[PDB]
């Protein structure tokens, strides 16, 4: 079919089926190419009777068949190059092409896309909707007024997006689509880090036995109750049926190789039951069904397909059958879905040619000499690719390619309910219902790998993938900081993002009001014995300094513990005891080696003491710490130091030295001599036998209680001085 | 021309060179045209005659001109689809091709490998050397016999690494030659670490200056005066001439647009000496010669552009109608025959493998042959086919890699004095000798910059290029630790990491301080015991007074010790020791002869509590550690010193002076007491030696604090002499 014109367009529609192996063309196509193909030549008489588009210049039409096959579209595409580039003894004079408009299947498109670029023509193919048709750097003579399939995916993720479905489970078909389909999506899905599951190349209606092993990969996670689609139709509908068969429920999202068919769920409508799907936003063409209502053999004769068509539509074998003045009516008609493309691709040519025309013919309106030859990369990249028209007779509907020549991205969201219903369209903005879903809204799928987690339970191992982080709960020892890390505080301020580990000061009324008025009682007392004025005499005041000495130190412990006061608190235990068993061992070994022994004797028991000090100093750093077993015990000191390798040592060495010389000071004395002062020095035994009974068992064994473990055993020992200081009104008045 | 035989072949050469754009054609070439048309068609008559490639079938031709030009070629390779696969239905009968040899230049062989993709049909290149066409996923069939040009790249760069060359400049051209050849170069000489200094692209048909502003920026860089070339033929022809005007000296080695031609330096061979030139390695064919010589117009009816070059080579025939013929004087083989040769008999060779396979049975066209798979007779017999080239004596096997290209055989040449010469040659490992190179021989170039970098250098500036740097030392004291830092570790390690400042040693032992200051020690101790140890018997206060000294003597041997935590602490109870004890021995002595005189212990105790209480403010204020007091230039410092700063020895040291002082002074003009001369004499000599301590302690220790050899024995002899002052006091009283 050739129609005369000045400025012919090429096509290739299938009008035939792939056939059987010689047979290349066995049954005609019936929706894709007959209504196709009239779509255009109803477009062409449009565009020709109209009088804003080309109004001078007459458009006709070279219009040849794919027959759905890449070989068969190659060789009917060369008498489009024969006429224009072919400059080499008139019947069947090829027309200068323009552009084809031809290329239904993505196959056949790339075939001729790969031929025309040679030869400078301009294609737009009208279904072709393949991904690796939009490098220019190959298919640079190329543009589509069909969205390319990878836009489905980045689609489709957006309902995962807007639904916060993130777990996900994704099965594909064996075929060209779904394979740079799902290689799209996960690439696309990743962007917000959709949670991927599992990925499954479905074969190609191989065998029933591999739908139901998807499904056994399926049902085994179940987190991910939200499984993605990119198989082709065929495919799709056996996957469900054997969804059906074992009964498995799931919440299907499928791209227009589901499409909004009821094909694709008959008998399985219960298992596919509120399955969110898309499919291209097609809207019908009303001019073009009367048009094509108006149709019949007796006035058609421009298609040679017609008489095939008529038969096949309307059976009519050899025996005619047909023979009848039967029309085609909306009885037995259907507007196929993308004759609103095809109508569109012409008009994107003839918009741009009619622009072309009036810059390089703008005097006048009919072609002008400039436009003999055809510059076919001036008329694809400066006016094909650059084009802005509303559709026609389409009252968002605005025509215009991208900079791959690929048409703009419009979707409708189509939702199982039995029946399809439209529950919102993708444009560039997923503009959905959030109602009006059936299997998505009462039973709302929420699809993740582990569940949200509660500030106790922070740390996130992810046993699965990255994206299945399971959270146990760090302990308050422990601690909870980070969803990947627990942290810790110290003392006080619980957790915010920080957990809370190990953090280390008493104000007690009785235990600590006590050492005060003990200590005030024997200064007073101290100070009334020193002052009388009536005359060993002189080391029983120094005495008496020793035990208001160890008054003091336990006035000063009455306050915050410091590292310095374990060591001060140290000299003060060892300088008390000091004190009083330097003034008992007076004025005894008088009865029973040098005369002068006094001053040695004082001498040498002073030395002892401030040896122990000296090395316990130098050897042991009175430091401060605070003892406590668990992390969230009070953050407050315990113990300065040790207290058992030094301060157990040396307490017990201060004691032992003190109590044998209080035993044997009254044991083998042989002094009758004032037999007060034995009595006395012996009863003074039991004043420092208190002490270690009360400091032992205060810190050895259950010192847990160091509110009154250690502030208990302070005051043990300190009312020992009492004793002999009023024993001097009986001698005197 | 078409000649009919039972696979006929498609023929594309460059007949007509591109003469206007009036003209279709234009004029007809010479050397890449009727040279290598000729050369197929002379291998066609050899596989025909030949009787072990292709003996059952009769191999046709069907040649075609490309003029030069895509567009042209398009339309010309066009008849060859209309025959094999558009069998869709007298004048002008086509028949069925088993592919091309064809595609000369690199544009021509990409649009006509581009369409006769589509049919599935291969396609042998014998010329076009691009780089762009050995991706298979535009053009998988598509073979070469010839190598891409950025095997090139390769070869030129492994010569720069063999000479130790790494500081290189660059030229490129503009169009697709040298833009995508230097853009090969780049990512090789990276592989073996090879830098660039400039990289400069040269317009094609541009004024002189452009080219005299290369020039100028390639003398920018004096550390690199190998460079890399990769225009063509004529931009490299007179680049050299501004290279003359200029007179730079430079040696240049540079790609097959300079080639082995004495028109390149043509009228500047002076400049460009030792230039170091790739060229594609093609023997000659000597049976081509022989039958080019035998070609006229007579016996070549099969050529019909044979006649119109008849006419154009000898300008005839037209008005000289003559008898000439051809011959070695006006004739020389076209590099690229060898190539042309190899093409044909690589599609022979794969035609008639494939052919031992389908027709196994017969030796001719069998049924299975009706019809050729041009994928099975790619993939599966065109790139997997092996066989040493005809008419050439051997390594000269003709096979495809992966992408269908010819293996890289590249000769080395070289300018000498002025002629061309094969120094080596790049197969496939660099094998070239340097001793007979024109400036290898006189100064062997080496262009490299400051890479020989000592460790003492170890500091890199990096002023300009990357690759570039300067080498210079950091700080000997301070930290060294690479070329791009210089980090500290401390004065206890070594300088290469480089050491600042740390903990260190902090001894004061010393040769002459060993034996001296141990005995000093000892001896006044000695002294002190003898002097106390008697057994005839106030010699109670004196004997604490001695106490109290010894004491301080104890410190000043102990202070030669290692230091510690505590050392500060005991040095400051040492010095307030001896003075509290030497001073409250005093006091007893004076209140003894001069509110009762019965309060001596507490006087003597209340002065240690004091200097305890000043020293537990001192502690307080600062633990008596260690200082490691470091200010020179001395590389960290000696850990021999004080918590604190010499504050507690000039403050602390001052409040117990100025307690001596007072003394001093009291019992001088404060004394009233004339009698009690042995006293007065001994009160006297304490006054005496306190100010004499004074003067000679607090400048003599306020000056050495840095030198440990004045500071060391700035405090120990301070108040060593006075305990020796005061030792001999006690005997004047005895006899
Ligand atoms: N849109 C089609 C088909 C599209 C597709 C695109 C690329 C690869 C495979 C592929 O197969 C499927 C399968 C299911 C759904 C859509 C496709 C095109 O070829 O572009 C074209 C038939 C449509 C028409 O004639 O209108
Ligand atoms: N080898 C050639 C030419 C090659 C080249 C390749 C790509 C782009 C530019 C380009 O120009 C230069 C310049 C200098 C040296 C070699 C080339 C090819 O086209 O491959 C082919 C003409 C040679 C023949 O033998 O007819």
């Amino acid at each position: 079919i050739k129609i005369e014109g000045d400025l012919v367009l090429g096509g290739l529609f299938p009008i035939n089926e792939k056939g059987t192996g010689t047979e290349e063309c066995g049954r005609i196509n019936e929706d894709r190419g007959i209504q196709r193909l009239e779509a255009m030549l109803f477009a062409i008489d449009e565009i020709n009777k109209d009088n804003y588009l080309l109004p001078g210049v007459k458009l006709g039409v070279h219009i040849l068949d794919t027959c759905s096959r890449d070989t068969y579209a190659l060789e009917q595409s060369l008498e489009f190059v024969r006429a224009s580039l072919t400059k080499v003894e008139q019947e069947n004079i090829p027309l200068l092409i323009a552009g084809v408009i031809g290329g239904s299947y993505s196959s056949v498109s790339i075939q001729v896309a790969n031929l025309l670029r040679l030869f400078q023509i301009p294609q737009i193919s009208y279904a072709s909707t393949s991904a690796k048709l939009s490098d220019k750097s190959r298919y640079d003579y190329f543009a589509r007024t069909v969205p390319p399939d990878f836009y489905q995916a980045k689609a489709m993720a957006e309902i995962l997006r807007f639904f916060n479905w993130t777990y996900v489970s994704t099965v594909a078909s064996e075929g060209d689509y779904g394979e740079t389909g799902i290689e799209a999506f996960e690439q696309e899905a990743r962007l917000r880090n959709i949670c991927i599951a599992t990925a499954e190349k479905v074969g190609r209606s191989n065998i029933r036995k591999s739908y139901d092993s998807v499904i056994r990969e399926l049902l085994q996670k179940p987190n991910a109750r939200v499984v993605v689609l990119f198989m082709r139709s065929d495919d799709s509908r056996e996957l469900i049926a054997a969804a059906n068969r074992v009964n498995a429920s799931f919440t299907w999202v499928a791209s227009d190789g589901w499409g909004a068919q009821e094909s694709i769920v008959k008998g399985s409508e219960h298992v596919a039951y509120g399955a969110i799907t898309l499919e291209l936003a097609s809207h019908p063409v009303r001019q073009f069904d009367r048009y094509f209502q108006s149709l019949n053999p007796y006035n058609n004769h421009r298609n040679p397909w017609f008489r095939d068509f008529w038969e096949q539509k309307f059976q009519c074998s050899l025996q005619q059958v047909c023979d009848k003045h039967l029309a085609i009516d909306s009885s037995n008609y259907e507007q196929e879905s993308k004759i609103m493309f095809v109508v569109n691709a012409v008009y994107a040519m003839a918009h741009a040619l009619h622009k072309m025309q009036r810059t390089l013919c703008p005097n006048t309106t009919k072609l002008c000499d400039a436009m003999k030859i055809l510059d076919g990369k001036k008329l694809y990249k400066e006016y094909l690719l650059k084009i802005n028209f509303t559709a026609p007779f389409n009252p968002d509907s605005i025509v215009k390619f991208d900079t791959f020549g690929d048409g703009m991205g419009r979707y409708n969201v189509f939702n199982l309910q039995y029946s399809y219903l439209k529950v919102g369209h993708w444009a560039e903005t997923l503009s959905l219902d959030v109602d009006s879903i059936h299997w998505s809204r009462n039973s709302v799928p929420t699809s993740q790998c582990s569940d949200p987690c509660a500030p106790n339970e922070m740390k996130n191992m992810q046993p699965g993938d990255v994206c299945c982080w399971i959270c146990i709960p760090c302990e308050p020892y422990e601690y909870l900081v980070d969803e990947f890390t627990c942290m810790d505080c110290g003392p006080g301020q619980w957790p915010d993002l920080s957990g809370c580990y190990n953090l280390p000061y008493k104000w007690e009324d009785a235990w600590a009001i006590g050492p005060v008025t003990i200590a005030c009682l024997g200064f007073l007392c101290t100070c009334i014995v020193i002052t009388v004025f009536i005359k060993g005499r002189e080391l029983c005041y120094i005495l008496l300094f020793g035990v208001s000495l160890s008054y003091c130190m336990t006035f000063f412990f009455i306050a915050k513990p410091s590292p310095v006061i374990c060591a001060l608190r140290r000299l003060g235990l060892g300088t008390s005891f000091a004190i009083c068993y330097s003034a008992l061992l007076t004025k005894t070994n008088c009865i029973a080696i040098s005369p002068s022994s006094q001053v040695f004797i004082c001498l040498g028991l002073i030395l002892v003491q401030i040896v122990m000090v000296s090395v316990w100093l130098i050897l042991e750093t009175p430091g401060t710490r605070r003892y406590t077993l668990p992390e969230k015990r009070e953050t407050v000191i315990l113990k300065c130091n040790v207290k058992d390798s030094s301060m157990l040592i040396s307490l017990t060495y201060d004691v032992v030295l003190v109590i044998l010389c209080t035993v044997y000071a009254f044991k083998t004395r042989k002094c009758p001599e004032n037999f007060n002062e034995a009595k006395f020095i012996g009863f003074t035994m039991y004043t420092t036998c208190i002490i270690w009974l009360a400091f032992l068992p205060i810190f050895y064994v259950t010192s847990s209680d160091y509110r009154v473990q250690t502030t208990t055993m302070c005051i043990s020992v300190s009312l020992s001085g009492f004793v002999v200081l009023g024993c001097l009104f009986a001698p005197k008045v």
